[PDB]
């Protein structure tokens, strides 16, 4: 190609491990090479073939980004989306470390996690956006770094996903050939057509952080880029990833991401998954085929040895040889695809439940409050919505990927979304249970209508008879979405529209709580004065109720803020966010460039209902004394691995990630109660066609009492004030005035100053 | 798009600006239009008086070798000739001498020097000889010192010609005479120049002229991106008056103004020659400007700023407290001006000696197989009309040295043709000086100075004379002039046939060339009968006496070439001279910064003689290259400052600060004493950069055999900078800079690396 494959060298932290992988790979025969480099049958989502002669075992690759999927004896962690709404780096890390402990203890070698910027968030309808974090390169980047580090700090290799520009589910069109029908014969995958500036500034940003953390592996995506399959795109894999980001680890296909044998082998793919698993229905392009291609001379053997060095580097780095993971005991594929019995192991540790609850309490985001919260001691409480209670069939009734219950089933509290990113629950702590516990301590009465208000005989009349005398009425709403489809619009799931219409008819103190994978349409009720409060709780995992109720009653003040923009209409967002076509070669031209989510809204002067980084507290905060400390710089010492990203200011002993200055401000608690506050920093980088403002810092001040002040600090790296030059092929700091802005949301920025290089 | 910045006097003109501003505040509108446009008089241009306020007419006078068209002066060597000395002391002394003569003849404003237009995009440019080096850095230095020399005498300078004025062909000055108008035939050549080329190449020497304190700048005849230079708002209001912070006046060239209002809004200050020369060269201001101001289409405050700029120089040079004496010569000529001339002799003791010293220091030895220096030859032959006088007299060719007949034997080429020539009180011919020396040695000497192709018996004379000569000198010339480019490199007159004859009948031919530029000597340069070749450029009045001491070894040659001598015209920058009859003729400067040696170095072309080449009667060894990063210093001594933006500007900083110095050692490693010009080149890193760029020179005088001397090259911030088109400032790029020191642009035995 224009774009050859560089040999791994282990880079910074993996040098000893690389040396060991190389010795090992040097001893391997050609058939052994093809064994490790492709999937085999087993209990985990994927499993690499052993090298039995050299004592290298099968590796278990296991979903997913909330913790091991399809296993018992584990915990159901909150989604990436939930942890992002915390804006709390300490929780991002702790979440990942805790997940990591469960992956390791269940016997997993390679976790298929985290989601580090694919999907990032170009459409708010993406059915899997929830697995990610923030709709913003900088914040996604930070969360990715910590998610990768928490996982690797436990025993577990990571597979950061999905590289790259994987921004819609519709027409993702994975390769499958089952019962005589092949995707190849119907429609090729969505092609993301992305300019060079958009790729560096937007989509590669989080991956760069994931490498720096360093992820052991990267999963390539289902989409094509510029009409070439991501999994065999030489520019993407060989040049952008293995050269500019200097990635020393392995590229793993997504399951059905590999569409051909030879292009994938020359153009950057290291591991073909799932290979013989899943009946070979997702393609099985390597294995014996790859042996035959090497021996008949059409694929370089040395190219394939490199693939193996990259897979083994992880094994040796994480010490899986000298401290092997225990046996993986659960059948996670499911019968009749795999007929194999499951054992049982319990890996739930003390502390985990309390961590999941803490993330919940730290993320719930308060969007409207007219004075009804915090609750005092209300004596008569009504509760509406099947979201307040259990799945009528059991918390795990929807099966191994939380997606198999009937279209009209009452799924109960939405604690995670559908797909390969879900996990099972040992229990669900329901909002109704936790409210009732509180009602009981206050000698109060509480009643819930949890039926489908449209279809259950008597439900509407039960609601009308219950609500008028309630002191407060909680309505729980939800909006399930899942991998493999995008949401068609912002409509609430189930009967939620109906429930809202009945609620505001019969009560003047409606508190609304939404469990959701993404933005929903609340335009019909949001300005109704009967709705005194609105909170979004995202996807809380198993501790749904006990994390929400302390916030409602004021034991702690809400402190979560939105990790994406909540527009009034789907029409306000980036146009053509989801392309639907029956064309053989479907096309998505990313013509918006870097302008996604809030940058789109700010550029077009569109006012969202709730902006990026919005969230209320039970107190108020005053910002003061913006300082730009030009003397507070520091060499980037601490990364696990280094990129080779070029940049104008390079010399011998220099980095794109050096801190070039630090900025400070002060916040004062100006209300009547203690609260935490998420401070945000935005920079306006000069140049043509630049976003109005780009997030470049956040800092969460915890439990700031009434009248007290605290200083927030924002280290600014060289990259943070840089632009990608498409003409030179490098990062540079533009000349001009940069506006530095600090405050409580993307549109609530009382403090501003100018910085010039 | 580009508003006109008001003058403020800047650095050294503050007190003069204040006086200027005051006088102009009192002027009526008619007085404003009087001072800002040309009137009739004895000098090349004359501003109108403002007689109520006691401001006299100012005399603007040609040209860059001294006051043109006067008697009683000396003929100085041309720009080209002083450039070949590579000697800053002589660059300054020459200017200071010209200045003294300018002042003493009555000139307020000298139409001098030439400071980077023409710079040298074509080696055929008919007026390239008026300038100095085909190189921005060296032209820069020469420009600075020439301005300084002229201003230190009583004279205001008009540095010229701004800008990108790189061919005479289709220069197409404005003229309307006997009913035919240039405007109806052809617009001027349009120099289309990209932004980096303009900053890195063409503006360089003008920036130096600004810093030196030039009082004014003359806009050129060409257009730039299809807009006339004298009404180019990007050129005059932005590039010159903003980025270069120029506080003085912009004077039109004579016929350079094509309109009334665009010129007044876009940065012109002085319309010349106005009523002069029969108003034939347009007369767009004057009473027309008065009318434009009165009816409100031209702002009066705008015009007051023109007038301020003109008067600042008057007051700065103290021309009110010490006025020049009256100008007494008719330099325009009858019938255009019928006015009698008086007489003044301004030639001072020491000027003839200075003119001789520049010739001796500039003559450049290109080849020597062992015939030079002469010892005491007994039988000397001399060929060529270049060896003696113009058969009609040194000044027969008139006020611009350009009116003799195409076939006239003009004798020794001491200056070129045009507005930058000057009259001579005498010519010391090469033949007279050779004879004087022959007579000391008791020798015989005979000269064949007729036209060897056209005069009965010349060929047979040459054939009978040369076989018995111990040495044959052949004197060659190539005349060129303003208003035309040379069609090719061929020698003037009978020169080719002279050379064919000389090498047929003699095996010791020493060739001396007097020339405005590169010539074609391919047919003879490698003939072993030609034992030496020297180029003496345009030596002014002391042609013979400057040359003969060098030939006989009283002093070794020390001159080196100020431009590249390629083997063929095809080896230079393509499209150097565009020839078309198109109404809007175009010259696309696609070569960018790559002119003269930069072109040759980038295309892998070997010249016959490289830029900065010249032999000595001895040899030099270079050693011990030192880059002293500790030897830095603040820019303190400029007369005026620019406002050129640069990335490293803080409060109290300059683009002209010395950031480091380089040193090297030279050893005279031959058998005779000699002077050496050491040169420094720097390879600035980046995209499409020249291989090498001159960034210094230092001439060591008369180094004795076996002796060593240290050569010193201060390096300014601008000297290692690149212009960023994206950011619109100068920056020092990152990467490795190669620093090379040596005797020519292709003989660089020392090199080292500097990274910042
Ligand atoms: C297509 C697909 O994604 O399959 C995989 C198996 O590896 C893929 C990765 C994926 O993350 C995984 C494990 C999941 O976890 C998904 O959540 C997941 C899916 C999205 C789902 O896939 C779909 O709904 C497909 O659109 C659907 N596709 C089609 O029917 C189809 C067939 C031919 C041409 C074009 C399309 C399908 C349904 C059932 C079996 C295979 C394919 C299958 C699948 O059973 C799950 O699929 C299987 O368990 C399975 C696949 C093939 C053979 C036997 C079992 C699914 C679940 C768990 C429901
Ligand atoms: C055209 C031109 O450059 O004229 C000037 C006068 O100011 C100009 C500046 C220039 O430096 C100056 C003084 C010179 O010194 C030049 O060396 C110089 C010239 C270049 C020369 O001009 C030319 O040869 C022109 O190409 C020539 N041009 C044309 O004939 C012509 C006519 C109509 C349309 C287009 C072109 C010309 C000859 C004679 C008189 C006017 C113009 C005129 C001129 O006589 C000299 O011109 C005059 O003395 C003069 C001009 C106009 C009317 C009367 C006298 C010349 C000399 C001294 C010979
Ligand atoms: C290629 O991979 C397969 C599957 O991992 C290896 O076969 C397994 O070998 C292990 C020992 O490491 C046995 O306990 C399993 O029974 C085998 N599984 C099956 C399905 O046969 C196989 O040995 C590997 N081949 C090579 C050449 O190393
Ligand atoms: C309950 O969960 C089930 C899945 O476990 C949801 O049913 C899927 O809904 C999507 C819409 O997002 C459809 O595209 C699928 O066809 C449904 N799956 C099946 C197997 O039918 C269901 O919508 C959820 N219930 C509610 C009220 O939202
Ligand atoms: C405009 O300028 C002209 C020409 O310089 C001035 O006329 C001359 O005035 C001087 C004194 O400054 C006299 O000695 C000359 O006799 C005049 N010459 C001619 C040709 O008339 C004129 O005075 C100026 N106009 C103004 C308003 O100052
Ligand atoms: C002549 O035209 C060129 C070509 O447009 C001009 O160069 C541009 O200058 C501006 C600054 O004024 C830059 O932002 C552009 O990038 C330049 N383009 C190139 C290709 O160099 C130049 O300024 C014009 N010169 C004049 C005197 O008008
Ligand atoms: C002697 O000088 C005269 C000028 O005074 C030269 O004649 C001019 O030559 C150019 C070509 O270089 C012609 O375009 C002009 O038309 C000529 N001028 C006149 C007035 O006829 C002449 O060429 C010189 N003699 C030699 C031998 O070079
Ligand atoms: C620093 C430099 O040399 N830049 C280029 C310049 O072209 C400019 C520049 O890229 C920028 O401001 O955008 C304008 C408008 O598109 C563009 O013209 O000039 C030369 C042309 O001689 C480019 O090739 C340079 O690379
Ligand atoms: C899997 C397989 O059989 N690959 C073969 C390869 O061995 C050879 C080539 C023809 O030389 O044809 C390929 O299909
Ligand atoms: C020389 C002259 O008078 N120029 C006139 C100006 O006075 C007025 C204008 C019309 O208002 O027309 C211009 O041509
Ligand atoms: C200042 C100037 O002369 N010209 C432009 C200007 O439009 C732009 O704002 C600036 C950025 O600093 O750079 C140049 O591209
Ligand atoms: C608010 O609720 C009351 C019943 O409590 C009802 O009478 C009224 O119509 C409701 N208002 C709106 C705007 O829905
Ligand atoms: C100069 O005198 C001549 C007569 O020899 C005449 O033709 C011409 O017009 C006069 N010139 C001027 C400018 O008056
Ligand atoms: C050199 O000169 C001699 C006369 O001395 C002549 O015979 C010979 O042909 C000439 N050689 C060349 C190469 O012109
Ligand atoms: O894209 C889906 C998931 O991210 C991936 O982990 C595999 O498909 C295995 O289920
Ligand atoms: O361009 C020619 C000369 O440089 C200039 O000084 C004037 O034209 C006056 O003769």
């Amino acid at each position: 190609t224009q774009w050859p494959a560089p040999l791994a060298n282990g880079g910074k932290s993996w040098a000893s491990a690389f040396k060991k992988a190389k010795a090992t790979v040097t001893e391997m025969t050609v058939e052994e090479l093809a064994n490790i480099t492709s999937g085999v049958i087993g209990l985990c989502s994927g499993v690499t073939g052993a090298v039995t002669r050299l004592g290298i075992p099968e590796f278990c690759l296991q979903d997913g980004p909330i913790g091991p999927r399809g296993v018992h004896g584990s915990s159901q962690f909150p989604a990436g989306l939930t942890v992002a709404a915390t804006w709390d780096r300490t929780l991002m890390y702790a979440r990942a470390r805790g997940m990591g402990q469960e992956f390791h203890d269940q016997g997993v070698h390679l976790a298929l996690a985290p989601v580090t910027g694919g999907p990032l968030g170009r459409t708010p309808l993406n059915g899997r956006g929830w697995e990610g974090t923030f709709a913003d390169p900088y914040a996604c980047g930070e969360a990715s770094y910590l998610s990768v580090k928490g996982l690797t700090d436990a025993g577990v290799a990571t597979v950061s996903k999905h590289w790259i520009a994987y921004e819609q589910e519709t027409s993702r069109n994975l390769y499958i050939d089952i019962d005589g029908v092949s995707q190849a014969d119907i429609q090729l995958p969505i092609s993301s057509n992305v300019d060079d500036l958009t790729m560096h500034e937007l989509y590669m940003w989080s991956f760069a952080e994931a490498v720096r953390a360093g992820t052991n592996h990267i999963m390539c995506s289902y989409n094509r880029i510029n009409n070439t399959h991501s999994c065999s795109n030489a520019k993407g894999l060989n040049q952008l990833l293995k050269t500019e980001l200097n990635f020393q680890g392995g590229v793993v296909s997504d399951w059905g991401g590999q569409w051909d044998s030879v292009p994938a082998a020359e153009n950057g793919l290291d591991v073909a998954m799932p290979g013989k698993g899943f009946l070979g229905a997702l393609g099985d392009f390597w294995g014996a085929t790859l042996v035959e291609l090497i021996n008949n001379g059409t694929v370089s053997e040395d190219l394939v040895r490199d693939k193996a060095v990259r897979i083994l580097t992880g094994y040796y780095y994480l010490g899986q040889d000298t401290n092997p993971p225990p046996p993986f005991v659960y059948n996670t594929i499911g019968a009749p695809t795999l007929n194999a019995t499951s054992g049982y192991r319990n890996v739930r540790k003390p502390g985990t439940a309390e961590l999941i609850k803490e993330i919940g309490s730290a993320s719930v985001t308060l969007l409207k409050n007219t004075g009804s919260l915090p609750l005092k001691h209300p004596q008569r409480i009504a509760v509406l919505g099947n979201d307040a209670t259990y799945n009528v069939l059991g918390p795990n009734a929807c099966g191994l990927a939380n997606s198999a219950c009937d279209i009209d089933n009452l799924n109960g509290t939405l604690t995670t979304g559908g797909g390969s990113g879900s996990a099972l629950s040992p229990y669900t702590i329901t909002p109704l249970e936790a409210l009732q516990k509180r009602a009981i301590e206050d000698n109060a009465e509480i009643a819930a209508v949890v039926a489908n208000s449209n279809t259950t005989t008597g439900a509407e009349d039960a609601i009308a008879a219950l609500l008028p005398d309630a002191d407060v009425t909680f309505v729980f709403l939800n909006r399930y979405s899942e991998e493999g489809a995008d949401a068609p619009d912002f409509s609430l799931g189930g009967d939620g529209d109906n429930l809202m219409d009945l609620a505001v008819t019969y009560s003047s103190n409606v508190v609304v709580v939404i469990h959701t994978t993404g933005v929903v349409d609340i335009e019909k009720w949001a300005d109704n004065p009967n709705v005194t409060a609105i909170l979004v709780a995202y996807l809380p995992g198993q501790e749904a109720g006990n994390s929400l109720v302390p916030v409602l009653y004021g034991d702690v003040a809400p402190s979560g803020k939105l990790p994406w923009t909540w527009g009034k209409s789907i029409d306000d967002y980036v146009p053509n966010g989801v392309v639907y076509t029956d064309a053989y070669s479907p096309q998505s031209n990313f013509t918006e460039g870097v302008f996604i989510d809030y940058r789109w809204f700010d550029k077009m002067g569109i006012t969202p209902r709730y902006e990026f980084g919005f969230g209320l507290s039970y107190t108020t905060f005053t910002y003061s004394n913006l300082i730009v400390d030009h003397g507070r710089w520091a060499k980037d010492y601490s990364s696990v691995m280094e990129t080779a990203e070029p940049f104008a200011e390079w010399d011998g002993t220099n980095s794109l990630y050096d801190v070039i200055f630090t900025v400070f401000a002060t916040i004062t608690n100006t209300g009547n109660l203690t609260g935490s506050e998420v401070a945000q920093l935005y920079i306006s980088i000069p140049g043509d066609n630049q976003p109005v403002r780009q997030l470049r810092g956040f800092d969460k001040i915890k439990d700031l009492p009434v009248g007290d002040s605290a200083v927030v600090t924002f280290p600014i790296r060289r990259k943070d004030v840089s632009s990608w030059s498409v003409v030179d092929q490098l990062w540079y700091v533009p000349n001009g005035d940069f506006l530095i802005s600090v405050g409580g949301s993307s549109r609530d920025l009382p403090l501003n100053t100018t910085w010039t290089p």
